[PDB]
């Protein structure tokens, strides 16, 4: 229940704060900015992976689960971080990455060393078919999901990068070692986990070929490994052997789960996580189809209410483009950032803020493929270039859909590199840091940052915004997203003009008192309550007694 009332902040440590001038974020960097997060009102910090890693996938390829990434510091730095976080009245959850390891993990080095060895079946090996790969599956990062090993003359599976071989969850020995490792971390007093790629751990037995109607070189392979029947057996054991033994929060990153199939994932009774990151609102690729967004988020509000589940609320993370671009408007950057904030943050659930979201940071446009880092898009670039796509065509996809958009340095001030580093950043800063930065926003009472500060405050001060029942209003309005939160004798009315235009809206009325809790435009003297005249991306929250 503390996790129900919490607001969480997600840190991408490579790009949060560089404390020693090599252009790479680090743990002492995070420590140096804990004042910022405490003052924001954050309750829980989720930090992306900080473990030993070759960084083929920036931390999500782990070669030692019990050692800190050299770039980021030492275990002593981590211990200091956890101690400082805890003394500041915050909690910290770690990123648990156990679908796959680095190919430089000692388990895999042994596993690949000989066709027969005690670690061979820790991973997923198969001989080829017809002088090619074992099947036609595509990696999520493009190319084959199988990599040939010359020494042992077999392929190993990698859903993600070539340097991320999948662990074999059908091997009890593997599961036992993972559970020991998880509990080792929990014994240090961390407060839980965000659980990476967790819907991918069950593969269809025998890894059969997928249908290939369009005759591709490789077939997108989600139907072979995403949320496959049999997965719940593993996740139930994971919970029983680890999570259930501690008072922690868990949020599972669970692609392929829908609002009607979330029962075994988050139900109060028997659910394997406290909440999940669901993907249904993150694949709406013009004018945003607002009513489709209403349908999806409302499905999840109503769906989880029915099974006493709990939503994880979010619009941004290290895998997505920036939300002003995705859901708002660059023509109304500040206003749409605040509108989006009220919209997602005040539904029923635990809200997550991704670093820079609270500033209204936006997408970046680098001209050179050398300026990007994301293994996914770098692969995409090579493959599509060879197939004949022009540089421009490809960069368009990268600019408009690439997750590197969310990985540019956190924008602290207007000094060199926006104060992220004294050195040359591993990823270039967005040039708009001259306009968009923490220092500027602290002093402006109408900044995006101070709007988030207010959202956190009113959610904390009014129980109806935590435990109140959600109901969608004005479903057919293609511009206005409005909804209520109701708890006993209190009703909050959240009104969001999700359009770049002025709009009229009838107040969806029976109250003894009304109060405006938050608003991103100045209130108009002569405006009547009943006839809202809302400015582009205007949001208001009313509290009704
Ligand atoms: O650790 C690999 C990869 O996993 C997570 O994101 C995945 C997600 O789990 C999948 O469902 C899939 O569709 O693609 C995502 C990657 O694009 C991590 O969040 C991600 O950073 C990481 O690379
Ligand atoms: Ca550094
Ligand atoms: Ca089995
Ligand atoms: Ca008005």
């Amino acid at each position: 229940k503390w996790w129900k009332e919490a607001v969480a902040y997600q840190i991408y440590p490579r790009s949060f704060m560089d404390s020693n001038g090599d252009g790479i974020g680090d743990i002492q960097g995070v420590i140096s900015k804990l004042d910022y997060l405490s003052d924001l009102g954050i309750d829980v910090i989720w930090i992306c992976p900080i473990y030993q890693s070759p960084n083929d996938d920036n931390g999500y390829d782990i070669s030692d689960y019990k050692d800190i990434m050299k770039d980021f510091g030492t275990m002593e730095d981590f211990d200091e971080l956890l101690d400082e976080v805890h003394h500041r009245g915050m909690k910290l959850i770690m990123d648990l990455v156990i679908n796959h390891t680095s190919d430089e993990h000692p388990w895999f080095l042994e596993s690949r060393s000989a066709k027969e060895n005690p670690y061979r079946d820790y991973y997923i090996w198969h001989e080829g078919k017809d002088g090619k790969e074992p099947n036609n599956w595509e990696s999520i990062f493009s190319g084959s999901a199988w990599e040939f090993d010359e020494k042992t003359k077999e392929y190993y599976m990698h859903v993600f990068s070539k340097k991320q071989p999948d662990l074999n969850w059908e091997n009890e020995k593997v599961r036992h070692e993972l559970y020991e490792m998880v509990n080792w971390w929990l014994d240090k007093g961390i407060d839980g986990f965000r659980v990476d790629a967790i819907s991918h751990i069950k593969k269809v037995a025998g890894f059969p070929d997928l249908p290939n109607p369009e005759k591709l070189d490789y077939v997108p392979s989600f139907e072979g490994h995403m949320n496959r029947p049999g997965i719940q057996e593993h996740l139930k054991e994971l919970k029983e052997k680890t999570f259930a033994k501690y008072d922690i929060m868990t949020v599972g990153q669970a692609n392929g789960v829908t609002s009607d199939s979330a029962d075994e994932w988050v139900a109060e009774d028997g659910g394997n996580f406290n909440m999940i990151f669901q993907f249904e609102h993150m694949g709406l690729w013009k004018p945003l189809d607002l009513i489709e967004l209403k349908t999806i988020l409302t499905n999840w509000q109503n769906g989880l209410e029915k099974i006493n589940g709990w939503n994880a609320l979010y619009l941004e993370n290290h895998d997505q483009i920036r939300s002003v671009n995705k859901f708002g408007s660059t023509a109304y950057r500040v206003e749409s950032a605040k509108c989006l904030a009220a919209l997602y943050f005040l539904m029923k659930g635990t809200p997550f803020i991704y670093q820079g979201q609270e500033l209204g940071m936006t997408n970046v446009k680098f001209d050179s493929i050398d300026d990007y880092d994301d293994v996914g898009m770098i692969n995409y670039y090579r493959i599509q270039r060879e197939k004949g796509d022009s540089h421009d065509e490809i960069m368009k996809v990268i600019w408009e859909t690439g997750r590197d958009n969310s990985r540019t340095p956190m924008q602290w001030n207007t000094e060199k590199n926006a104060g992220f580093s004294t050195g040359n950043p591993w990823m270039k800063v967005n040039p708009n840091y001259v306009d968009i930065n923490v220092e500027e926003q602290k002093s402006d009472k109408n900044s995006v940052l101070n709007f988030y500060k207010q959202l956190i405050k009113i959610r904390k001060q009014h129980d109806v915004l935590v435990y109140g029942t959600y109901k969608l209003l004005a479903e057919e309005d293609s511009a206005i997203y409005a909804y209520t939160r109701t708890l006993e004798g209190k009703t909050a009315v959240v009104i969001c003009n999700m359009s770049p235009n002025n709009q009229t809206f009838e107040f969806p009325s029976s109250f003894t008192n009304i109060e405006v809790l938050i608003h991103n435009y100045p209130l108009d003297k002569n405006e009547t309550l009943e006839q809202c005249t809302l400015h582009p991306y205007e949001t208001r929250v009313y509290l009704i007694s």
